[PDB]
């Protein structure tokens, strides 16, 4: 179901807040391989979530559920919104620039921390 294909989304999405905080204690220790194994590893995470995502958009889409739609539509704009931060902290790294790394992984917490009421709403709507 539309629903359990939720239930599968929202593990990978877990499976990346594991990893994220993995990373994070990497980050402070300055074991800039381990990091740089992590980005790798969330960075496929987060090509799958947002497959899945889109998946049960268009899904939602195609059974008129007009309530789920809106949802998602906001809940895969916030995606984006994590994305691009995602990738300006994969560039930082690249770049050696530990401040811009710093913020960017503060912000992607705070986009992510928000964004967890709507994902419960979604799960309730579909
Ligand atoms: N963005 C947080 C403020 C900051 C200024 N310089 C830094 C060097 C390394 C770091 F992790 C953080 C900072």
């Amino acid at each position: 179901s539309v629903k359990s294909e939720y239930a599968e989304a929202a593990a990978v999405g877990q499976e990346a807040v594991a990893v994220f905080n993995t990373m994070k204690a990497a980050f402070q220790n300055g074991d800039k391989e381990a990091v740089a194994q992590y980005l790798a590893r969330l960075a496929s995470l987060y090509t799958r979530h947002e497959e899945l995502l889109n998946r049960i958009l268009e899904k939602a889409r195609r059974e008129g559920n007009k309530e789920a739609v809106t949802l998602m539509n906001e809940f895969t704009a916030t995606f984006q919104t994590g994305k691009s931060i995602f990738n300006a902290m994969v560039a930082a790294f690249k770049n050696g620039d530990d401040d811009s790394f710093e913020s960017y992984l503060q912000a992607l917490e705070k986009v992510t921390a928000k964004g967890e009421t709507l994902a419960d709403q979604i799960a309730k709507a579909l």
